């Protein structure tokens, strides 16, 4: 009847139906067993805790993330996610109402013909179609010309579009996001003295990272203000009372993204990795490319990040060049955004991979582009 | 029929069936014995006594305690009591009821194998079941989150459970308990010229401690008070009719459980072992324990102790944390009775260790 | 004139002069204050004993630990450690010799400059330095190139090196040691009927895990082994005459460093730590970092743990990786052998904070990387 929109990023489920505003269930991505020693099922005890469920009982649970790095690793906790997703958050019957789901660029084959193939066998929902985060994006943004940067829990990516046609050969991937910051800002935190190790810590530690953490315009004059002033200490009260200070770390944390060389890996910045994807595509187009600087996602919600990429990115780029960067309010649900747009388009109504379709063709169907 | 629950603590039997709301046998676990001159059996004379036998006759008598620190040292005694608490206590066989028996953690599993093989050949019990007093003193108190300390002759422990799990790692195990206060209590009343040495005079005492004594809320100002004025003052008169005074013993007695030291042990104290016990589980959890603080027992049965518990808790704990004490009533008979609510639970039914079982898997089959 | 090597790990003091083969002064870090009623000074008796003082009198003397976890808790205490090792342990001046110190990675800036703090003015060393105490297993190792791991009394952490450079984004740090084995094992001794309680008995415990523990093979046939067979009881005859027989527990307490779960933490095995940070390097640098595996400190001279980590490293390893685990006979000084080798070379003459150098930088030049 109505088509289904849900965005399995990697630490956060979207799910809605189309032509809504918003999505109406946003739930961790995460499965939660006990850990002290061996539950006994033969009376009123469970096993599993899955979303708000894990992160109510976290004190008792280790947490899984099925997804790494956009890759799913373990499918029995995907089927169970999806299956409350389907149940329970909800609680509508898959086999009424097609699917659209969503998938980071350069994946292996696999992972898509394992959700596929989930979807079609376990659930009988009728048709389906996995698309690309970023050109959602860009429906979510009402525009057909433009180069979106989506960042999220485990990827990264830039991908260019000039009037409705893409450019594959442009397209890049990293593997940084905002499960690395959590882990460095884990690793720096240890500097004052605050030990978090277990899985909930490391919750604790991510809404510590995004109360309290923002973008900082020049990092050496920041450091030595805060290495010459207390003006930018912060106070965090955890969970059972204590209370902490983090200081020069709040800017610290998030400048991994333009430093990758925090945590030791060889990739360049994402203002400059935009530069590259920009100056990888023909002369005709940069001028539109520069004039349109699209973020979404959880990881472009630092504040200050806007300012300082306008600004790398004008050193990268000549002065007669025009720039700016378009970070609406709400790029957190951009993607499931321009899903709900999507589906709701008559033209798209003929892109749907039904039953049959999949049962003639089989797994190769699922990277047909039909348009 | 209808299980049986028996928590054979040190020095006091509470026995009964599930599903009632009290106890019906409560007797101290003591054995008498003549100390004059020898028994001559070839007439009237008997040689044992137990329970309130021993108590009304122990001024002929040396009085035993089967029973050091939740370790059972005797058994032919321990085997005689049990026989008593069946046969005339409850009147009852044991042959055709199962049993519920209860034990103080980190106890050597030599006690509970004898236990078993003796519940198991000398009484033929259908099925048995030893479970652990602060598990059953939470199921009493009707929460499945929680922290609870039980003190009460030999033994003081602390066990935190959070929504049905247990925490094995933070459970402590103290060896202060009224016994040792007791002692305490008789040592120090030599410096009024009082002199109890023999096990009937302990037991004078045991009433004196339980009838007087107090907790303080602050020791050195309560003692101020009772060195300047004379207020504190009581009186008690002993069996044979002499009237004895007591001062500021009434509260230096129970101040031990929160000062080890005065016995000279190198332990901390209970709210110390509780504080540590809490910061030993997970973050996330440590409100909760906070919020829901419940003691059970004799040894804490001392009037103001909860009050000074959740002082010296407040003082350890952060200023934004929820702290209350839970001390119901009735904390004596708590495990006594949330052993009896779980014993007429429908899903405890197939946690019995039957015959069966234990003649096939032996000894083994306890843990 | 000759440099002093002096480390400082949790519960024991090895000091000495560099040039040497072997420390001259190892004692216990503890400190000792009578505990049954008040001392009275006025006339001759003492309030405190430090090193082989409070264990000949441990039986009226409550023990402290200065360090917990590789982190000085107690500073007046570690400042009167420092005075006994310097006056009667050495006799020597510090004035005239500079001092070489040892620290765990990954620890609280404040105890580095506390620790040069008290080095530079309670008393006037003519230079300082810190180091790591995995680089100077490697010094004395011999090699360039290998993964160290260092486990003590309250820290076990893994350094790769290769070739002379570090890789400080694979360094992992684990908090289970030495001194949570003997915790441990006193909570087993239970099962038994033997109670140790007290700081004595806890360094009886110790002497009992130290003289007859060991690390089995397979831990489940073990296992097996101990409960069908009596063949490997042991006897231990306490200090009062008392004998105590012990069975499983010989090797059930140092499986905590393969299975971390037996005292309830989240953490992986040794082993499963060495595979990971040896995952976390370059693909060209592996086969070097499996064929060099070099353990040392007390806790890694339990018999037969090698033999098991080589195995578990087998076991995750790929079959045509060539592995060795280099166990030396002397795992135990040879951090101090390497601090030794290293203040003895010439180019770590340049190395030295000295006295002018501290007092017009500041604290801030503990963590200068000179070399
Ligand atoms: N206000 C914020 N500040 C900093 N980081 C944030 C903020 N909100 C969300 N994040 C981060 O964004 C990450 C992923 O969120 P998002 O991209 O919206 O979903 P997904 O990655 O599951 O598609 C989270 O790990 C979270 O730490
Ligand atoms: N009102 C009271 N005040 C102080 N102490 C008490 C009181 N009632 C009981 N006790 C003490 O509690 C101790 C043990 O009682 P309890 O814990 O109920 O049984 P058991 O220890 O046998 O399981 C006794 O030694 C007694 O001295
Ligand atoms: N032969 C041994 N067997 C088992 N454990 C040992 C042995 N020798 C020393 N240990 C343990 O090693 C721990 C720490 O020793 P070590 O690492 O050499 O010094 P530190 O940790 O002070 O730097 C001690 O707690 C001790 O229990
Ligand atoms: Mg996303
Ligand atoms: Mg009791
Ligand atoms: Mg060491």
């Amino acid at each position: 009847t109505t088509a289904l929109v849900c965005d399995n990023g990697s630490g956060l489920v979207k799910a809605g139906f189309a032509g809504d505003d918003a999505p109406r269930a946003v739930f961790p991505s995460i499965v939660g067993r006990p850990r002290h020693q061996g539950v006994m099922v033969g009376m009123g005890q469970k096993d599993s805790y899955v979303g708000d469920e894990a992160q109510s009982k976290r004190g008792i649970l280790t947490l899984k993330y099925p997804i790494e790095h956009g890759i799913i690793t373990n499918w029995d906790d995907m089927e169970k996610i999806w299956h409350h997703t389907f149940y329970n958050e909800l609680r509508v019957a898959p086999e009424e109402h097609p699917t659209l789901l969503t998938e980071a660029p350069l994946n292996p084959k696999a992972n898509r013909e394992k959700m596929t193939q989930i979807m079609f066998e376990t659930f009988n929902v009728p048709a389906m179609y996995v698309a690309i985060q970023a050109v959602l994006s860009l429906y979510a943004s009402g525009r057909t010309t433009g180069i979106v940067l989506d960042s999220g829990d485990g990827v990264t990516h830039n991908v260019p579009i000039y009037e409705g046609y893409a450019l594959p050969h442009a397209i890049m991937r990293l593997d940084l996001a905002g499960r690395d910051l959590t882990d460095y800002l884990m690793k720096i935190l240890t500097e004052r003295g605050y030990s978090f190790v277990t899985t909930a810590e490391r919750e604790i530690v991510r809404d510590i990272k995004e109360k309290l953490c923002y973008v900082a315009l020049d990092f050496e004059n920041e450091m030595a203000t805060a290495a010459s002033s207390s003006s930018l200490e912060k106070s965090y009260e955890l969970p059972d009372g204590q209370v902490i200070t983090i200081g020069n770390e709040r800017f610290r944390c998030p400048e991994t993204l333009f430093q990758p060389s925090f945590i030791g890996m060889e990739s360049a910045g994402i203002h400059e990795t935009t530069y590259n994807s920009i100056m990888k595509c023909d002369i005709d187009i940069r001028k539109d490319l520069y004039a349109n600087n699209v973020m979404s996602g959880g990881t472009t919600m630092y504040p200050g990040i806007a300012d300082r990429m306008q600004k790398e990115i004008t050193a990268l780029a000549p002065s007669t060049m025009k720039i700016k960067i378009i970070a609406p309010p709400e790029r957190k649900y951009s993607v499931w955004i321009g899903g709900s747009i999507l589906a709701s388009l008559s033209t798209f109504q003929q892109m749907w991979i039904t039953k049959q379709e999949y049962d003639e063709a089989g797994p190769s169907i699922v990277h047909r582009k039909c348009f």
